[PDB]
């Protein structure tokens, strides 16, 4: 299975400004949500877990099909809490219908990233809706409760290296673990709203515990509140990703240019662009445009 991606017909980047436009416009307004984290962290999930299910083996999964839409994926144990970011984007597909579902969720992560002050992520359209039988089944997201054997064969599939990895789980920073969606609980950091090397500092820096929660699952936590997944630790006890990980907390700027490669090519697996699509779309923040 090929996904040749196909422009939404007539579109052209100021059609996608205004999508994004309209995105970080609810994400400046709809600002309760969870806590006040608002719904940054939970768009950069959205679009990582709805890319996330690809598999390079068969090029079945990925962000192509907008998938999510279903109720196979959208009630997939590990999307749970995820359908905020879908309610979030429903007035934002009624208002641009012409809009592909995948292109959809994977702008709503990359404006989240740029609006909470990200590096800026290179976006390209095309992805085209495709059936509900080409939903992929539950089980294609990771377990948090492994080590980094598990992480490192885990993001073979999605064809990510160390680096990568190390650069993509940086977007921990953003956002917090809910005990009743994951059965973990707690933030990674302070500036969980803001898109920082954080995490890297933090696991660093912290002095961390393995200790139980509530749910009785084992996860590292600080004197300061913050908390780490044993996937997130597993980064610093194994020694290439701690190489990559002082790395990172040691060069903000490496990171965001690694990031942004990296999470523009895990929403982009699985997608063939045709050699005159249009160049990848570098959009404007609000901010930057002055609104
Ligand atoms: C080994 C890989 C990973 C594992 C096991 C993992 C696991 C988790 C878990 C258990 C949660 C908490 C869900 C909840 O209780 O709400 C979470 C949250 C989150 N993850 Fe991951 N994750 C991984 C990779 C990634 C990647 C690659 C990204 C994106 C680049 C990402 C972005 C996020 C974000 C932004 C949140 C916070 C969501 C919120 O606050 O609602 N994660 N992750």
């Amino acid at each position: 299975l090929v996904h040749v991606a196909s422009v939404e017909k007539g579109r052209s980047y100021e059609d996608f400004q205004k999508v994004y436009n309209a995105i970080a416009l609810k994400l400046r307004e709809d600002d309760e949500y969870d806590n006040y984290i608002g719904y940054g962290p939970v768009l950069v999930r959205l679009a990582w877990h709805t890319s996330g299910t690809w598999d390079k083996h068969d090029n079945t999964g990925g962000s192509y099909g907008g998938t999510y839409r279903f109720k196979k994926e959208f009630n997939d144990p590990s999307n749970a809490g995820l359908q905020n970011g879908f309610k979030f984007l429903e007035p934002i597909h009624k208002e641009f219908p012409w809009i592909s579902s995948g292109d959809l969720f994977s702008l709503g992560g990359v404006t989240a990233v740029q609006e909470m002050q990200g590096p800026k992520i290179p976006w390209r359209c095309g992805r085209v809706d495709t059936p509900e039988d080409t939903t992929p089944d539950n089980g294609r997201l990771p377990d948090a409760d492994k080590d980094a054997d598990y992480v490192r064969t885990f993001f073979q599939r999605l064809n990510m290296n160390d680096r990568e990895v190390v650069a993509l789980m940086g977007a921990h920073a953003l956002g917090k673990t809910h005990l009743k969606r994951s059965g973990y609980e707690g933030p990674w950091g302070a500036a969980n709203n803001v898109f920082t090397n954080e995490f890297y500092l933090n696991l660093l820096n912290e002095d961390w515990k393995l200790e139980k929660n509530d749910a009785n699952n084992e996860q590292w936590d600080s004197k300061s509140g913050y908390m780490m997944l044993p996937t997130d630790y597993s980064l610093i006890q194994d020694p290439k990703y701690l190489s990559i990980v002082k790395e990172y907390a040691n060069d903000q700027d490496k990171f965001f240019k690694d990031f942004s490669k990296a999470f523009e090519k895990l929403l982009e697996n699985g997608i063939t662009f045709p050699k005159d699509a249009p160049s990848p779309f570098i959009f404007k923040t609000l901010e930057e445009q002055g609104l």
